[PDB]
């Protein structure tokens, strides 16, 4: 059962032919953090983690190559709870489990410092040929609130698969508490999901997906770990953006997607203007439930005239949309490999879908991202809602942004999205935007 090679999602083998470039490089080391309101069991936690980490197939599997030279993924189950978990020389290695238990409480800074440390374990590399690629951290700042943190390699787990996990991790918490029986883990099956991908790049689907991508595109540097610089807003400068969904008829995200396209266009005054988004990879009941990494993002090209009102944009932005979401099966990585050069780029907006605060039973936890993956240019992130308030994190390739470059982009995108927002009849170029 540790002998099966299993096969590699097509977002999985993209990670691994990038990462073959730089083995020792920590570029994609991504993750999230919980924001837990009341205290937390360690014990109780780091046990719920360890039978959380058990059921999850992707937090349990190594990656290997064949005679080959091909890579496939290997199955490596976590040792039993209490454990001293004894390998062999030449055994199959167990899957490490480790909730860090950190207390910063009384520190004159913890949040502060619990971000250092976030962000000195992602600098961190983790080999693929070692199973159990993520890292678990529970702090504690004080005044009851505790900052659970995942990281990751993004090899194992996307964007869609952090939440999963989360909400899993807490079930099995609350169960423990209660003196239930853990609920089943509900979780799909990879192999299926694979198969299910390879079909599809077999199918005729495939090239008129294909088609379209490509002849709408007939007319720099590497992807990097991007330094983060978090934004914090509250319900106050957030319900405007439910607003003016709620008068343009469009979903939010679509809201802050519009933004971001006449922030570029202000700023770079082009016409053609590119953003990336990233879609789900998930078709089927199946896929749904399979925690791992099958993340997508493909090109949205939005043209945009100054004279036009900002409802207008957000238009363009669904009539767009519909067209990609129409053809959200082909790579965006294989767009990029079939034109060549620096591929189709610009900044990715990732408006995360609405996650239920995490319960631990009393307890809530709040996800926000610390790094959603490496960039060649720009990443903008945002959780939350607009009744709830939201996180705007901006991340940057080092080698085209500083840490004050980010801060300075993303304070004045957001008075410009507030601004865009609070009268989407207004004219793109008399929206007050600071310079």
């Amino acid at each position: 059962n540790s002998s099966v090679r299993h096969g590699l999602t097509s977002a999985q083998h993209e990670v691994w032919l990038a990462q073959q470039l730089d083995p020792r490089g920590a570029h994609y080391r991504t993750g999230s953090c919980l924001e837990i309101d009341g205290p937390l069991d360690h014990a109780v936690l780091s046990r719920a983690l360890r039978l959380t980490v058990a059921g999850t197939e992707t937090l349990c599997s190594r990656f290997l190559t064949d005679e080959e030279g091909r890579p496939y993924r290997a199955y490596c189950p976590p040792a039993p709870e209490g454990s001293a978990a004894v390998e062999d020389p030449d055994g199959v290695p167990y899957t490490p489990v480790l909730l860090r238990h950190i207390d910063l409480s009384g520190h004159e800074d913890p949040e502060g410092e619990a971000q250092r440390w976030m962000d000195r374990d992602r600098a961190t590399p983790l080999p693929l040929d070692r199973p159990g690629l993520s890292s678990h951290a529970l702090f504690t700042l004080g005044g009851g609130r505790h900052l659970y943190y995942l990281g990751v390699h993004h090899i194992v787990i996307d964007g869609t698969s952090m939440a999963l996990f989360y909400e899993r991790l807490a079930e099995v918490y609350r169960a423990l508490r209660d003196g239930r029986a853990v609920p089943a883990a509900a979780f799909g099956d990879t192999d299926r999901m694979v198969a299910g991908e390879e079909a599809y790049r077999a199918s005729a689907r495939y090239e008129r997906d294909r088609a379209y991508w490509t002849g709408l595109f007939t007319d720099g540097g590497r992807a990097l770990a991007p330094t983060v610089r978090s934004l914090g807003l509250p319900p106050e400068r957030t319900e405007v953006l439910g607003r003016a969904a709620e008068a343009t008829g469009a979903h939010w995200a679509r809201v802050v997607i519009a933004g971001v396209a006449a922030f570029l266009h202000r700023t770079t005054g082009a016409r053609d203007v590119v953003v990336s988004v990233p879609v789900t990879g998930r078709y089927g009941a199946n896929a749904r439930i399979t925690p791992g990494m099958v993340s997508n993002r493909l090109p949205l090209r939005l043209a945009v005239r100054p004279g036009e009102s900002f409802a207008r944009v957000v238009e363009t932005v669904s009539e767009a949309m519909s067209g990609l979401l129409a053809h959200s099966r082909f790579r965006g990585e294989d767009l990029d490999r079939e034109l060549g050069g620096a591929g189709v780029s610009g900044p990715t907006v990732n408006v995360m879908p609405y996650i239920r605060p995490v319960d631990f039973g009393g307890p809530v936890g709040l996800m926000r991202s610390i790094s959603s993956g490496p960039t060649t240019d720009l990443n903008i992130v945002l959780t939350g809602t607009p009744e709830s308030g939201l996180r705007v994190d901006f991340e940057g390739n080092p080698q085209v942004y500083g840490g004050q470059d980010l801060t300075v982009l993303q304070e004045r995108f957001v008075r410009f999205l507030a601004e865009l927002a609070a009268d989407p009849a207004a004219t793109v170029d008399e929206v007050a935007l600071l310079t």
